[PDB]
């Protein structure tokens, strides 16, 4: 009931009380851990905002205060009169923070007080989506000079009036399947692309094409916006040691934007919720770069670089893949383009995992997901017991809405 | 009741329910999962079930469940139960017990091979001296010259818990550390605690970075003895690298026999408290872990330095470059001596063929992501992106903690 975790290289030893809060469930029992599985009325609504307002109440020093009981009085009013209620804008802010600070899988938490909250309840229209997410993108993007925020748009009413931004990130290149077989731009956004061409979409067929964004207000049939190309900031990828990188003609975008997730608070739902922070180096250069369904670009850069490819002992992925990792960070960081390394990240993290530990009793941490793709055992996080568990406000996974949406 | 794993760089779906079969604790609840968490005197009570679904399993991987062979051997083994409080197994049910122990081993990347397992039955060993000359057989034979072959030497069963035969050591072979007057540690610092015992015991201790230390025995809960591995049967590759010439000089070395001899084999309810069993290195526990963890012999400096990378921000990724060096370096050298090494690549595009064989012919296969994925490059490997379900079957192997911890000096 009182856990501990140890760090196996420092032999620090933290005891979690805050794992008891836990509400929502893991996938695991005591038979089976899933820890590696990616996903594992009335009377329900007013034990959610309870829990939410008591939580809030005690974070500003005034829990069982007149002003706390008047706001659980006042809720609980509405729910009972309109079945739903609406957070004040402090619960709003401080509902966004905590879903940050809950994100179990997140390693950039040591920022999750500093988020910029946009308000976007009174939207109405995808063209006001489209203005919203616009200025979002240019606050956040700060010529540069990257700041965390989130957009938040109209809650779940009775669910056929959902606002959905169709795209799973604000900025992401297309994907076409070819003739030949292969396939140009992102695989991974194969079948977006599809959706967008179908709706509409005229795609220049390149490698690197921003996508538009496809806006669902109030569930009516979504619509398509180009983003101002003045307002995605890119980055070409050049390496501070090899000439021919800079052929390879790889470029990513500076901004991490997940657009496709469902932020509760206090049993509200916001089914349109974009936030964006900056990236850390290896989400481009190991994964988007390297994984097989990805840009998969290890056997070009290998050959550039004229290593033995016939054995995988040479480990010649493995040197292609710390060069192409040294020339995104190299990238970024001459063009004056916030990013971290996974060292500097997993470093942060442990030193905010330590004040959770001494100021909250604990910090959900999904350990599968906070050590980086590459190098892990050299990163401090990797010799770090994490426990795992779900609290509220959180982030949740939603099912892409097209395979949802009546047209 | 049917689970699914899915594999997200391939698609492929595989239907787990061999997970029906487990019953020992994950240390996971529908409100916490402990997948990260590195640990999360039985009656006859508890006895006859352990060993009636053993022999149960037992009879139907032979094709011979219900015959009058199963019968006879489950009234046979619950009489000597209950007259004798324990029982033994036969030789055969041994040897399928040890595999099915590997094969069960959710951390273990390397199951591929869990059929061909060299069993050694030292279960007829009744002294320190015995269990010495069983270990220095076992090496020789494990080593084959570099030609690696797996293998398990099984001591006498627990009895009453005041008996217990347990070789001390971690690994049969394992390097000295030794913490200096002034902080520094010499050697691996992973070992300074057991070196610091061998060193009491009376081991006469060379204090040098690389010191092969000695076996320390227990027979029959007696207070363990020392004895000295013969050098000639500790088979060593010097590390230098294919490119760099003066890799050899930063004057490293690793033994070939990996050899875990303080966990605990259970079979049918019985415990096998000593039972080291070896098999080959993949690269990265060398390279990765025993050479570059910040808490074991901690090299990444010294290299990256002799490579001269830029060491003043981390964003160079100085370390990871230096780490991929080293790795290179390992692998060679092995490979040149002759000495059986498999990279991470290949252990971990083989273990996805096991897995996936083990799903059709067996049901499940089950896997601890957080130990499976390897300690450099994960995401460039298949089984970080495996999706894996851990449980615990029995045959298994298990923690214990040191036994000097627990033992009962006689003097
Ligand atoms: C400030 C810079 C930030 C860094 C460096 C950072 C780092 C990361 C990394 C490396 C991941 C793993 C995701 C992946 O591999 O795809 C992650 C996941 C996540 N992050 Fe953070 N993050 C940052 C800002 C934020 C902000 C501002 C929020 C919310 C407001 C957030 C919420 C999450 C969530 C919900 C996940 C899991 C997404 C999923 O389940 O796919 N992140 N972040
Ligand atoms: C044949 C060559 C083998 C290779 C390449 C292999 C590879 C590995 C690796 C990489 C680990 C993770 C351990 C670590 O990082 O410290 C491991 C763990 C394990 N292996 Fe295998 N293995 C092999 C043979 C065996 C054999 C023969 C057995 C038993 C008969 C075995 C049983 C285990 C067990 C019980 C663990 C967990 C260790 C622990 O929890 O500390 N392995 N092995
Ligand atoms: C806010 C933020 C900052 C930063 N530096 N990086 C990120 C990356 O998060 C992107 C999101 C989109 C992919 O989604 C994968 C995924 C798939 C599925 C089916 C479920 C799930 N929870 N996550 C991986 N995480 C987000
Ligand atoms: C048989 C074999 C072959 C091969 N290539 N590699 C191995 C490695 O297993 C070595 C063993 C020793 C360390 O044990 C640490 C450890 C500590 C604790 C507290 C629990 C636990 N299960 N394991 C890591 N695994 C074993
Ligand atoms: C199957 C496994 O859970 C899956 O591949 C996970 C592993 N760890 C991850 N970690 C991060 N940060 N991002 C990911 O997409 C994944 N994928
Ligand atoms: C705390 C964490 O679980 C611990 O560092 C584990 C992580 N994964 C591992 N994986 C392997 N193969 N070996 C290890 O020692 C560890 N250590
Ligand atoms: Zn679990």
């Amino acid at each position: 009931r009182f856990l501990k975790v140890k760090n196996w290289e420092t032999d620090v030893v933290l005891t979690d009380t805050l794992h008891l809060k836990s509400t929502l469930e893991t996938g695991c029992t005591e038979h089976i851990c899933m820890g590696s599985i990616m996903l594992p009325t009335k009377d329900q609504l007013f034990p959610l905002a309870k829990e939410f307002l008591d939580q809030y109440y005690s974070s500003i020093k005034r829990f069982g205060s007149k002003a706390h009981m008047d706001r659980l009085e006042e809720v609980n009013k509405e729910i009972e009169s309109t079945s739903t209620y609406q957070l004040k804008d402090t619960e709003l802010i401080y509902g966004a923070k905590h879903a940050w600070r809950n994100a179990s899988r997140c390693v950039g938490r040591i920022q999750w007080s500093k988020l910029q909250v946009f308000d976007a309840r009174d939207c109405t229209t995808a063209h006001g989506m489209f203005n919203y997410i616009c200025n979002h993108v240019k606050y956040a993007t700060n010529k540069g000079n990257l700041r965390s925020a989130i957009t938040i748009f109209p809650q779940r009413t009775d669910g056929k009036h959902d606002f959905r931004v169709w795209n799973s990130q604000l900025i992401r290149y297309a994907g076409y399947k070819q003739p030949d077989g292969s396939t140009l731009g992102d695989p991974a956004n194969v079948q977006f692309t599809e959706i967008c061409i179908q709706q509409g979409w005229k795609a220049p067929r390149g490698r690197f094409d921003v996508l538009p964004l496809l806006l669902q207000a109030n569930g009516n049939d979504p619509e398509l916006f180009q983003i101002p190309p003045e307002l995605v900031l890119e980055v070409p990828i050049r390496h501070p040691k090899f000439d021919w990188f800079k052929d390879l003609g790889l470029k990513w975008y500076g901004l991490p934007a997940v657009s496709n997730m469902l932020l509760e608070i206090g049993g509200l739902e916001f089914s349109a919720c974009p936030f964006s922070g900056w990236y850390m180096g290896t989400e481009i250069g190991v994964r988007d770069y390297c994984d097989n369904s990805r840009y998969n670009i290890l056997e070009e850069v290998a050959k550039k670089m004229d290593l033995d490819m016939r054995k995988t002992s040479s480990l010649w992925k493995d040197q292609a893949l710390v060069e192409i990792n040294i020339a995104v960070l190299y990238s970024f960081q001459s063009d004056k383009v916030t990013i971290v390394d996974h060292h500097s990240a997993t470093e942060s993290f442990i030193k905010h995992m330590e004040n959770e530990y001494r100021c909250r009793g604990g910090c959900p941490a999904d350990w599968v997901w906070i050590v980086p793709p590459m190098s892990g055992s050299i990163t401090p996080v990797f010799h770090q017991e994490m426990l795992n568990y779900r609290l509220t406000p959180s982030f949740e996974y939603q099912p892409d809405p097209w395979n949802t949406h009546v047209w």
